[PDB]
């Protein structure tokens, strides 16, 4: 009479393969949603880099015109 | 008593149920954690952009006012 260790090993393995495919399909879903939320989060990457640069440019312009007016007054 | 591994096989299925559910939970938590981080980051970007724009709105008006001061002063 078997001690059932062979039966236990076969059961573990069966449940191990199937559970792994279920996990994988679940991760594939999470990764697809990640890609989506990442696009969204970076939608305005460029517009932000340029708005920041545009702000610096304007500050310096304002400051220089401020100094011109003072030189004139 | 007849050979029968029914009960041992079932204890094995139940033990691996917990394992599987554990790994599925580990993944859910890791991904939900990244999903909230991307939400935080998007809002941060959107508010950074807005404040940037308002800066330039303000400066633009100043450029206009000052350019005319300059003009009136030079003659």
């Amino acid at each position: 009479k078997p001690d059932c260790t062979a039966a236990m090993r076969d059961v573990r393995q069966q449940y191990e393969s199937v559970a792994a495919k279920n996990l994988q399909e679940a991760e594939e879903w999470y990764k697809s949603k990640f890609a989506d939320l990442s696009e969204a989060a970076n939608r305005n990457n460029d517009a932000l880099r340029q708005a920041k640069q545009e702000s610096t440019e304007y500050r310096r312009q304002v400051q220089s015109l401020t100094m011109e007016v003072d030189a004139l007054k």
